[PDB]
């Protein structure tokens, strides 16, 4: 009853989250996990504004309407060697990782360790936040709010 969260570097309020290194999390389950996170799903402005301080990932991530991977250098195994942020046009599949936005995170890279998943509720899973350096926060908690999601 584990839940590893990797968690990268903010980069004006956004962020990469990923459940236990694979791709894992349904669309409610993402606007879940942010909420958690006191933060929200971002809209397509936010990434891109996060893409011009320096965030890039190689993964798929829900942001409010689409499923998305910002990319500032070329690379042939993400995202097609795009650049800007991608957007998935073609999946049959629902599970992805999710990005999320916290307003309240410094205006631009913000390569701190998170130590805290704040509002996360009552429950028995031990969840542990990690942090791309290793750093680890651990807590008992839950945040799905939908029962398909558990
Ligand atoms: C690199 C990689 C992969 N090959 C498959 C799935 N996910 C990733 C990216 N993960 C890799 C693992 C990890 C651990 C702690 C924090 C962060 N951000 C990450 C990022």
């Amino acid at each position: 009853n584990q839940i590893d969260l990797n968690v990268t570097c903010r980069y004006a309020g956004v962020f990469h989250v990923e459940k236990n290194g694979r791709y894992s999390i349904s669309r409610t389950e993402a606007a879940d996990l942010c909420q958690a996170f006191n933060s929200t799903l971002p809209t397509m402005d936010q990434m891109k504004l996060a893409l011009s301080k320096g965030f890039e990932t190689c993964r798929y991530g829900f942001i409010e309407g689409n499923v998305v991977i910002p990319r500032i250098h070329p690379n042939a195994i993400c995202a097609a060697n795009h650049t800007g942020v991608y957007i998935l046009v073609t999946s049959n599949t629902s599970h992805y990782d999710t990005y999320c936005f916290n307003a309240s995170a410094p205006p631009e890279e913000d390569c701190t360790s998170v130590t805290d998943l704040p509002n996360s509720f009552d429950g028995p899973v031990t969840i542990t936040i990690v942090n791309r350096d290793g750093t680890r926060y651990s807590k008992k908690g839950e945040y799905r709010t939908h029962q398909e999601d558990i």
